[PDB]
């Protein structure tokens, strides 16, 4: 994998490889997303879920939410990629997390980035001010949080007011991944990823983990592409067999625009190559990543 990486660097062809992916990427209808009554449920007019893979809310009224089920068959993992909820779709977001039985939510953006709103404040920041989503009959409470230098882990209690059943939902928030950019290093990205893996949130005993950034395609796609490729290297008999471009194209059959820049693609290569070290046995790379990620700053 590092041989191809190496030859792409030297050829200086990241942009070309990336454009080829854009050109070969699937293109399926998004009719429900584009219905006029669904307009205020989309943060960006040009980022929509494909009809075939969209997540349907269980409410009789309007079952629409800008979310997509990305089902990677060989790797055996599923993810839900969605936009940062809007003020009117926060109830919808937690309704999907409830109905889909998700256990963890991976947020890769900040509510405000460079002076622009990118996502609504859909979870409570204070223990004492829980949130109620009237339209969906759900209550959400912040139970605790572990704040690190570049990410935070939050324990949330989601409750179905109707049945009074409650669930523990884990929030994994990467606070330093710039829009249209990349993590500070493979180390802090992988550090974050394995923290999600180790929590149990990605276990097939739970519903799909819900991943999102602002549009649910650039940073979200980068996160999922690396996790899936690492899963494959640990599955197949020959880890060097993983073709990241093919995997990216497979992912794009489920949601449009996954990976938004040639550099995010190159970063994905670095994250996987680096992460392969741990998949092959190296027992010192994980701690090395933590140190390099300066999480205890
Ligand atoms: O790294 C990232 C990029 C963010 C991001 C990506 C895309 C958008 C959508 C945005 N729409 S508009 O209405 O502001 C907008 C801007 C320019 C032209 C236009 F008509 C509408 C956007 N779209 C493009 C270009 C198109 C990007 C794209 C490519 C394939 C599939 C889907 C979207 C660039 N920014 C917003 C944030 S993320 O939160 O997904 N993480």
């Amino acid at each position: 994998m590092e041989k191809e990486f190496e030859q792409i660097d030297k050829s200086g062809s990241w942009a070309a490889i990336y454009q080829d992916i854009r050109h070969e990427a699937s293109d399926f209808p998004c009719r429900v997303a584009k219905l006029p009554k669904n307009k205020n449920r989309n943060r960006y007019r040009d980022v929509s879920p494909f009809d075939h893979s969209r997540i349907k809310l269980h409410q009789e009224d309007n079952d629409y939410i800008n979310a997509s089920l990305i089902k990677m068959e060989e790797a055996q993992r599923s993810y839900i990629l969605t936009q940062g909820p809007l003020p009117n779709t926060c109830g919808h977001f937690w309704e999907m997390v409830w109905e889909q039985k998700s256990r963890g939510v991976v947020m890769l953006n900040r509510v405000m980035e460079k002076g622009s709103l990118k996502c609504a404040q859909y979870w409570p920041q204070k223990e004492e001010k829980e949130m109620i989503f009237e339209d969906t009959n759900l209550k959400l409470t912040l139970i605790s949080e572990d704040i690190k230098s570049y990410y935070t882990v939050r324990q949330l209690e989601l409750e179905n007011l109707t049945t009074q059943e409650t669930r523990e939902i884990l929030h994994f928030h990467y606070t330093t991944w710039p829009d249209f950019g990349v993590p500070e290093s493979p180390a802090s990205f992988l550090n974050f990823l394995f923290k999600v893996r180790e929590s149990g949130s990605l276990s097939p005993e739970h519903g799909p983990v819900v991943v999102h950034c602002s549009a649910g395609i650039g940073r979200s796609g980068t996160f999922c592409l690396a996790d899936t490729c690492l899963l494959l290297m640990d599955k197949r008999k020959d880890p060097s067999s993983v073709d990241i471009k093919k995997v990216l194209l497979e992912m794009r059959k489920f949601r449009m625009g996954l990976i938004q820049t040639a550099d995010q693609l190159r970063f994905s290569y670095l994250a996987v190559i680096e992460g392969a070290k741990f998949i092959m046995g190296d027992s010192s790379v994980q701690d090395q990543w933590k140190e390099l990620s300066h999480e205890d700053l």
